[PDB]
This record gives C-alpha cells, sequence and structure tokens, in this order.
C-alpha cells in the first residue's frame, strides 16, 4: 500500500533499470523526471544526499515528489532497488525460488558490474579501447544459457539489471555517438554483427520484446537524443590509440 | 546435505566476506588455499574461469578440492556467494525480514562496491592521493545508524561484506604496506584515529569483536605478511607526489 516514487532521468541506464522491474511487479508507482546532469532541483539531496539518479522514496504521506516528506524511507543505488522490489512484490517472482538459480541471477548481475559496466563508460566517455569492452561482453554472453532464455532461465532481476546498457549499445554505436575512435567504431559495429555476438543479440531481443521494455523505451531515435543532452559525450571529441 | 567448499587465500579480503558469511550461517564447508597470484594450478579454472579467489562449489559427489567434479554447482563473485549463503540459512537471519532494511544492507553494500573499494584500490596499488579515499570513507560513515549498531542495525551479510576491508585498513598503514608515500600514510593514520572517524573505528571494533571475524583472521602481522605476498602491493616500493 505504500507509495513509490521513482525519480528518473530517459537518458540514464541506471533508472531505466528499476523502470523495468516495476513494470514487471506489476506496481503502481510515480515518476518524476529530474535534469540531474544540467539543473539539479535544490530539493534533490533530501531524497537521495548522493545527488543520483535513480532515487527513489518509499512510504510517508502522499506529496508531490517536489516536495518529499521526511517521513518516506529513502533508498539509493539501482542494485539495491532491484532487490528492493523483488522483495516488495514476491508473488511476482522477480527473482527464482532455487537458491542455485537466484545465485545465478546474483552472479549476472555483479559480472555485469564488475568486468562490463566500467568498459562502456570509459570506451563512450573516455575513448578508451575497445577490445577490452568486446572481451568482457564475449565473458558476459558466456554465462547465458546456450539455448535460449534469460540470465537465470526464467526472466529476473538480473535481466532488468543489464538490458538498459546493452539495448543503448546498438543505437548509439550506429548514431556515431561516444569519443571512441572511427577505428574502433567500425570495429565494435562488425562485432556486435558478427556470428561470435549472436547469442548476446537473441538475449537482446528476448529482452526488448516484453513489455516491461517497450513501456520503458521512448524508442531509439528518441533514447539518442536524450543521450546527445549528457555533457561528457562531448560532440565532436575522439580518442585515438 | 549438499557439501559446500570455498576457495580461499589469506591475503584476499573478497574471499575473507564469504568465510565471515559461512560462520554466521553455522554452515558446514570445506576451505581449500589457492596461490592465485603466483602459482594457480591448472584445474582452477574449472571451478572459475575467471581465475579469481574466491570460488564455490555447491552440491556433487564429495571430492578432493583439487578434483572438483563437474557435477557440482560452481559459484562466481563474493557478493553472489553471501546472497547465496543467506538464502541457503534462512533461520540463521543473515538478512533483515522488512524489506526497508535489507535494502540498508543492500545499499551499504552497493555505496561500499561503487564508491570506496575503487578508491582503496588506487591508493593502496597506485599511490593515488589519499583525500578522495578519506572522503568516501566518511560518506560510508554517514550511512551507518549513528547512535549504534551495524550497517542495517542488526548483523548482516553487509558487514560481511565491508569489515575485511576496513580490517585491513588499519594493520597495513601501521607497516607502511601500499604505494602511498609516508606523508599520506601518516595523513591516512592521523584522519582514522581522529574524531572524524570515531564512528567507523566503532564499526571497525563491533565487527572483529564477533567470532565470525575471530575465526576467519589470521591476526594482525600474519594477515600484513600475507598481503606482502600480494604482487600489486609492491612491497618495500612507494611512490611520491
Ligand atoms: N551506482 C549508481 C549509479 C547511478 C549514476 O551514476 N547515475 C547518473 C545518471 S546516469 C547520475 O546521477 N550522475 C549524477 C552525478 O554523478 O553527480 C546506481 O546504480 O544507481
Ligand atoms: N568481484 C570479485 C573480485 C575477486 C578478486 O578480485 N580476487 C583477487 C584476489 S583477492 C583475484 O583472485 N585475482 C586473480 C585475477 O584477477 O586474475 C569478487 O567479488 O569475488
Ligand atoms: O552512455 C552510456 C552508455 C550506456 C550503455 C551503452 O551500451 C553505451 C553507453 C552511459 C553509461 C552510464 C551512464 O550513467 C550514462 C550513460 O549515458
Ligand atoms: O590491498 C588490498 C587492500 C584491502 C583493504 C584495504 O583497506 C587496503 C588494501 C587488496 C588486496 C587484494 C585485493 O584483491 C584487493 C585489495 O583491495
Ligand atoms: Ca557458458
Amino acid at each position: 500500500t505504500k507509495q513509490i516514487t521513482l525519480y528518473t532521468a530517459t537518458f540514464s541506464p541506471y533508472a531505466h533499470r528499476v523502470r523495468i522491474a516495476l513494470e514487471e511487479a506489476g506496481a503502481e508507482y510515480t515518476t518524476y523526471d529530474v535534469d540531474i546532469l544540467r539543473n539539479m532541483p535544490d530539493w534533490f539531496p533530501l531524497v537521495n544526499p548522493l545527488k543520483k539518479i535513480p532515487a527513489m522514496t518509499f512510504g510517508g504521506p502522499e506529496v508531490p515528489p517536489d516536495q518529499p516528506s521526511p517521513e518516506s524511507a529513502k533508498i539509493a543505488e539501482s542494485l539495491a532497488m532491484l532487490e528492493f522490489i523483488a522483495d516488495l512484490f514476491p508473488d511476482a517472482k522477480l527473482l527464482p525460488t532455487d537458491p542455485v538459480l537466484r545465485a545465478r541471477a546474483r552472479t549476472f548481475m555483479a559480472l555485469y558490474e564488475n568486468y562490463v559496466n566500467g568498459q562502456f563508460r570509459d570506451v563512450w566517455f573516455l575513448g578508451t579501447p575497445a577490445d577490452p569492452l568486446l572481451q568482457a561482453l564475449e565473458m558476459l554472453q558466456g554465462a547465458l544459457p546456450p539455448d535460449g532464455g534469460f540470465a537465470a532461465g526464467e526472466w529476473s532481476i538480473a535481466d532488468a539489471a543489464v538490458i538498459p546498457f546493452l539495448a543503448r549499445m546498438f543505437p548509439y554505436l550506429e548514431a556515431g555517438l561516444g569519443l571512441y575512435s572511427k577505428e574502433d567504431g567500425v570495429k565494435m559495429r562488425k562485432a556486435m554483427a558478427s556470428e561470435r555476438f549472436a547469442r548476446i543479440r537473441q538475449y537482446v531481443r528476448d529482452c526488448r520484446a516484453r513489455p516491461s521494455f517497450a513501456n520503458t523505451w521512448a524508442g531509439d531515435a528518441e533514447q539518442v537524443e536524450a543521450a546527445k543532452t549528457v555533457p561528457m559525450l562531448r560532440v565532436g571529441e575522439h580518442h585515438h590509440h
């Protein structure tokens, strides 16, 4: 019964993770956009002292999201929100019940967070070399069940954690977004269309086909435009190695 | 009934996390040391293809740890193992039952992994300036309940995740182990003894006082000697400015 408010931004893959889980849970919830990278409201540190999107409030009296209540619980960090939503909506089975299959989901999230995410960040925002990102993506692909299905078999929050980043990769590459070189752009586009990455392409299609993705995605072109508002994606800058 | 084998190393804070949780669970389990950084056994990629410690096998036939069975479940990533042990031993209450308090536990783990661990790595392995690490520790300290207790109130896996790193900090500093300069070593020792950090000292004492720590710690001097075997800690080497 307690209210859920998610503070979000269209460009943000971290916020996207939590919208997907809330959709899969069938939750009632409010979203409120925050211009976190160019014009943070003065009240925003009340919902997240770290000044990051996403932010979540839970419970407390019903109030406008720009008038946050001190009585609501303030939850930070997208992966902690994913586990929270699973805990709140057990009947939605957002994690397996088998402990080993649950561990597959948790391991997949850790593999993404510890080895892949930083490579997406460094290639796109610093223009570091693409080969380590492709190696990390092949490792992640290797953890998927080979015959099809999601990270832990049935869909889980592990797939909410990862699809925002993988689904952005393809249209960002096609639009030439990112500080990496022309040569590394060609390399990544060829690699991601090659047989080496067939399995992760199927995974991306399977995740994108679910309503939870459709209903939380602005469209490829529109997401590309939101990403162009990110200050660190300085247009006309490229790094070469 | 299903066997647990943890592949370990004394120097490793990541392995230490999991030993602490297994002790708090009252689990029956085997530990097997692996010289992962200097002389990895050729069978080790059968239990963890990432070639990292810790590694875990679960179930399958009882076999010597250096003869792992392909029938056992292979579990990687220390935080996934922590959540796995909580799932396996629900009566041990390794997480709260209340969803909001569970989320405090998960947020505290994410704060450490996302903002603190990489600063420890920079300072100790690269000798980068200490101020960003002290800032990150002050943030983590701020997430603790100010009047006492563990990260989520009662002890949880969040405290297993973090105490291996905080507990190494003080004796490593006293030994001057790590690539930072004497000047930054003095600065960190003074800061960690000052009233600014009284709350995190109380937290370290409170975690260390539990049997799960005593039974998984070699002693300060012994832990320092094991850390000196870590190539990346470059014993006798320091970077300046
Ligand atoms: N680990 C955080 C990362 C969130 C994050 O980095 N969000 C970006 C937007 S995509 C942000 O808010 N940046 C503002 C800042 O860093 O000051 C999470 O998983 O929720
Ligand atoms: N995210 C991993 C980190 C494990 C890790 O980095 N272990 C180190 C020593 S404590 C290691 O085994 N390194 C071997 C390697 O990187 O190849 C975990 O949480 O379990
Ligand atoms: O730009 C990215 C990004 C995300 C996924 C991907 O496949 C390529 C680039 C990004 C990554 C993290 C973030 O907080 C914001 C971002 O815009
Ligand atoms: O050297 C460390 C370490 C751990 C805790 C601390 O307070 C300072 C340094 C270390 C050693 C091994 C490793 O795999 C990771 C590490 O951060
Ligand atoms: Ca595989």
